[PDB]
């Protein structure tokens, strides 16, 4: 029984145990290949996939070639853009067909998950692996809140790391925003 | 009473009495727009959005820089590039406020809509006039549909316009279409 | 070459062609059950997608429970509610798996394709048949100018709004009082 | 310069500030409001739109009458329902717009925002005032390394999940078979 704010703190503390579990050679490679590829698609379904959006977003924002997979206006895949999947359980059948049809293509696909060996992790050419597996990690959340959470923090970091790399600052930063509404 | 196919029937009778009176030198004006402009944004609410939709994906399947308004990955506008605005009433509020940023922003607005003298056709630079003002038309269909197939099919037919100027046909067209799913 | 309203003109007199191809027996069924069915799913890939939107929207204002496929309110499905799926190939691979997890959940399945031993056809429980097979081209009847599956696409929505009239004279809809009112 | 992991330690230390800066009595405020309205709409544009919809879903699965503004089959809104908006500056246009037309309605408004006094804090019943202002940043407070309204769009996140749990508690929702199984 508690307030309101004070689950605030313990999803935060969930987060900051939970993500305090992420290795970062992974990390700092996708940000290598996000400023080598010429596109970048993300993927994610239901909550994932809007923080794919986020993260497209994001993307955009900064000048990347960044689209999101299943979208009206999503364009085709050439050889050697990026597929970036984030999905908890790595089994969702849309998403092991994105991937090996990227795989088909010759794109290269990165695939944040939990477990490695799941469909979507075997083909993967990097793997951000999550926390919450068999293993560890404690949640009071609903079914795949904690990881959806750390899905956006992670892709906001990744953000941070392409700013630094650009020599970017956050106070200055141009920004290609919608600028019709 | 009668058969579904039937009502099917009346549904292209009205369609082709009201499209025949659809004028041509303002249609001829808006491929030509297309064809100049650096970037192209539909636009439209409800069901029209949708057939905005429709027409910015198939422009985006023969080459061209097309968009929606209102959109995730949505650019920002530039001076001369075209929006291109479906609105029976001319009256919805977002789509006038459209409108006038793009306006302000040196883009060029074409609107297709009923009522020419209305909020969104004032702004607008061209004017595609659609038929069932008060003077004239008939339609047994629910309030905006008969609008919203004249839509489709006035789209569809600037697409055939499109490519006819580029000389494009249908067997052998090259389009950049989706291939992840 | 031509007026952008003789284009307008083309198109119609390819779309009265595919009217009169489509068996009403078939249709009449779809609105049937649409009648009966707790809720009501529509689903389709990129246009015809849209064209899939467009008919749940005609469908929520008539007052039916409707859904689309693969929105992110999108509730789950019961047995015996009904998914219709618009497909010109039948082979869209996430419509494939809509199609048969429906099936598998005791859903009745309505595919609107122009193959009906496709993929998606095979799991139908209602198929109805649009024009534009392999067939009707060598054969000497089905021509299309347009690109991609476009006249499909057109089809499909005139075809959904063909039913929305069978469903609003079954009923007694105007009363399109469920019309969204924000934004 | 710094590590990935390392960035998100500091995305962390920021959401930390902005969670204590909330009063909980206008947070407590919404999810009896939540509880009490018969429909729940929420809103936002661009990222704050995509947390809206975030929210949407989970309320969804806990069985609530939730809808996101402006998507293709959003019902009317009836007086005493519940709009939620999220926005930092409060100055969107079409989240104005949402707000004044709801109120118009008779609807409750909650506004999630920086600027209690901006345009959409001026129509909201209920405002949940998160960090950011111009003050709590020449005054020592306020500090942010992210781009744009980052911070804000990942503490809506973060306070709607725990708004899920205030609503899980009140109530006995696990539960979750409100989750589609199509597609």
């Amino acid at each position: 029984g508690m307030k309101t704010t004070e689950y605030v703190a313990e999803i935060l503390n969930e987060l900051h145990n939970s993500a305090a579990y992420i290795s970062n050679e992974e990390a700092d490679q996708l940000a290598d290949h996000i400023l080598s590829s010429h596109q970048i698609f993300t993927a994610g379904a239901g909550r994932s996939g809007l923080m794919a959006k986020s993260f497209a977003m994001r993307l955009m924002h900064m000048g990347f070639n960044a689209h999101i997979v299943g979208e009206i206006l999503t364009p085709p895949l050439a050889e050697g853009d990026l597929v970036i999947i984030g999905s908890g359980s790595g089994e969702t059948k849309s998403l092991i067909h994105t991937a090996a049809k990227a795989k088909s293509l010759h794109g290269i696909v990165a695939a944040l998950t939990i477990n490695p060996e799941s469909s979507i992790g075997k083909q993967a050419d990097l793997i951000i692996r999550m926390p919450g597996s068999p293993k560890d990690y404690k949640t009071i959340q609903p079914m795949g809140s904690l990881f959806e959470q750390t899905l956006l923090l992670f892709y906001d970091a990744v953000i941070l790391k392409l700013m630094e790399k650009k020599g970017l600052d956050s106070e200055t930063m141009f920004t290609h925003h919608a600028n019709l509404e």
